[PDB]
Protein backbone atom coordinates (compact mmCIF):
# COMPACT_ATOMS: atom_id res chain seq x y z
CA UNK A 1 0.00 0.00 0.00
CA UNK A 2 1.75 3.07 -0.54
CA UNK A 3 1.95 5.82 1.94
CA UNK A 4 2.15 8.80 0.30
CA UNK A 5 5.98 9.77 -0.40
CA UNK A 6 8.69 9.63 -2.67
CA UNK A 7 12.31 7.94 -1.75
CA UNK A 8 13.85 8.49 -5.76
CA UNK A 9 16.59 10.66 -4.45
CA UNK A 10 16.38 9.97 -0.90
CA UNK A 11 15.01 7.10 1.84
CA UNK A 12 11.35 6.91 3.64
CA UNK A 13 10.82 9.14 6.54
CA UNK A 14 7.42 7.15 6.78
CA UNK A 15 9.95 4.48 7.63
CA UNK A 16 8.59 5.51 11.01
CA UNK A 17 5.37 5.08 10.00
CA UNK A 18 6.35 1.28 8.41
CA UNK A 19 6.77 2.32 5.25
CA UNK A 20 10.27 1.07 2.70
CA UNK A 21 10.84 2.23 -0.45
CA UNK A 22 9.90 0.12 -3.38
CA UNK A 23 10.09 1.19 -7.42
CA UNK A 24 10.85 4.70 -6.01
CA UNK A 25 7.94 5.39 -3.90
CA UNK A 26 6.96 4.68 -0.07
CA UNK A 27 4.81 1.29 0.39
CA UNK A 28 3.60 -0.35 3.58
CA UNK A 29 3.01 -4.05 2.91
CA UNK A 30 1.87 -3.15 -0.79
Amino acid sequence: IPCGESCVWGPCISSAIGCSCKSKVCYRNG
